[PDB]
């Protein structure tokens, strides 16, 4: 009741997301100058200290910027953080795209053709279908053959996974991508999750997003507009928004020592469920059975808040957070953590 | 008001150290049931998760035990942890020992002249001297001569110093190293620190207590009886009380670049106050010089704490150990502290 979503900064002022005293979302920008600093960060770490004025934290600040927000939160959550889980939006995607070569997501050449999108506080599976686009027009998905037994023509996809499913069919990709930001920017996600997304889809979605409706449309993903490319690969990073892959959590967590880390293998192993094989050259499902296609595809979507469900991954991250203090993306790491107790520890 | 000062585990049972309502230093001994445990305990952890019933906990005993310690503090330490330093028992030793250069502390065949031991509780130093130190027999030390320049025949021990130096003359190593252990029965530290006294200054006194007195002698050390070895170079423990070496807090957390890290070149850069230069042998001013030799012992016992007022790691230490609600030993190790923070965040 009354705890942080997003702590970012713009012109040495913090813009934070949080969730108030009447559970509603807001964001607000802040002016905020730290009351302590450490002089190293201007295997070693050094103890932080108290500024003495006002003076001495207003021109630190014109010379860690993670410190800056450290700080911020200390001052503005002083007291044991009291979260509710509810209250935090965690989505999870899984993008499709059909083309021959491979979707390298630097070079982001083919046409992105599916792309189900959960979302934790609607908890509805958006699936957003292009039917018409270079590797042929094909017929809209079926939930109801979608159910159905793969003897009967039918995928298997459980009924409460198909009754969360929001069909969104498209006619051209610059439409389908034009919708997704706007889900983004409607329901923007306080951590988003997948498996590999860092390193596919995310990076994937930018760069079309990016080719297609061109940068300016593509940092519309951020609510600071705020979207970069970091470099092999590139992955993004999207302020305001916590980026977490569950591959990475997975890996972190979950003592496993899995041959395959898939999402098939991570899956099959967490909940014991798998997919239906399919008699055919997967790379052209979307030309062989396009109905199969969309069902695979919101099954994957659904793996990820499976076996969260199971291990309780995202919890750890928000507890770790609000305890430590610090932005969830520092969970992620001894260092990270232990260098901001080092901080909040004075 | 109360809080550790040392966790610890007699077979399947918890001793703790503490300050008291009052500021006591108290001992407990507790019948202990986790209420947590992560099972990964058999960048890698995982997941910690409550028992529901101390039915499923008990159920589980006997199947790290630092789980044990981090569940302990957590469970009887509810609620933020208020301390204070004036009840912490920070204790630092520098020892003088004459023989074949670099006394090798495995070996340990020399007899050890002297020991300076301040203890901050009762702000005293206390000065250990070895008269009949096989090389010789020697005088006294004058605390008067001690701090009278070097125009006379003195060493320019500061006054301040002076009028805090306990001075306790041995005729032979056994009364004197009795009496040592006597010293920390009487005045057990919550945590040891010293220059370098993890590489030498330990190891040598518990093997020529060992050697000289007997195991048991040495085992008088710890608050609850066992000193173990580690073994070309061994490293002690003392259970139940933290060894925190300062050059080790120092290289960690301060941020500086020195050529050398000798006690010498560190106190310099620190109190900008270097030592009275030497003058005639090194290896034989026990005989040519003792008392300078004594007076000296002190010093760099003082340098230490003084090198500690201005950099304040031993307040670090208890910050980010209370904070983080963990053992002292754990704020050098990054993955200490995540793994405590992992534990504390449910």
């Amino acid at each position: 009741d009354e705890f942080y979503i997003s702590i970012e900064t713009v012109g040495n002022n913090i813009v934070e997301r949080y969730i108030d005293e009447n559970g509603k979302e807001r964001t607000r920008e802040v002016e905020y100058l730290p009351t302590m600093f450490r002089h190293c960060k201007e295997g070693k770490n050094c103890a932080p200290q108290k500024f003495p004025s006002m003076k001495d934290a207003r021109d630190w600040m014109k010379r860690g910027m993670n410190d800056f927000k450290l700080a911020y939160i200390s001052d503005t959550y002083g007291s044991e953080i009291v979260y509710d889980r509810k209250f935090v939006r965690v989505a999870n995607c899984d993008i499709e795209v059909t083309g021959d070569k491979f979707p390298d997501p630097m070079k982001a050449e083919y046409e992105i053709d599916a792309i189900t999108h959960y979302d934790s506080i609607d908890d509805r599976f958006y699936v957003f279908d292009l039917l018409n686009s270079m590797y042929g027009s094909v017929s809209k998905w079926d939930a109801k053959l979608a159910a159905k037994l793969d003897c009967e023509g039918g995928d298997e996809v459980p009924q409460e996974i198909l009754d969360r499913v929001i069909y969104m069919p498209f006619d051209n990709e610059r439409d389908m991508l034009m919708e997704y930001i706007n889900l983004w920017e409607q329901k923007r996600p306080a951590i988003f999750t997948g498996w590999n997304i860092e390193g596919f889809d995310v990076p994937y979605i930018m760069n079309r997003v990016k080719m297609i409706l061109g940068e300016r449309s593509m940092k519309r993903f951020s609510p600071i507009g705020r979207v970069k490319s970091k470099l092999s690969k590139e992955i993004y990073s999207i302020d305001g928004v916590s980026i977490l892959d569950y591959l990475d959590l997975y890996k972190k967590f979950a003592f496993t020592n899995l041959p395959s880390f898939s999402l098939e293998s991570v899956a099959q192993h967490e909940t014991k469920k798998g997919k239906l094989p399919y008699d055919g050259p997967i790379n052209k499902l979307r030309e062989t059975n396009h109905q199969r296609y969309i069902s695979y595809n919101i099954i994957d979507v659904e793996s990820v808040q499976a076996i969260d469900k199971i291990r309780g991954f995202i919890d750890l991250v928000l507890s770790m957070s609000y305890y430590a203090k610090m932005p969830f993306s520092g969970v992620m790491s001894p260092i990270k953590t232990w260098d901001a107790i080092i901080f909040n520890s004075l």
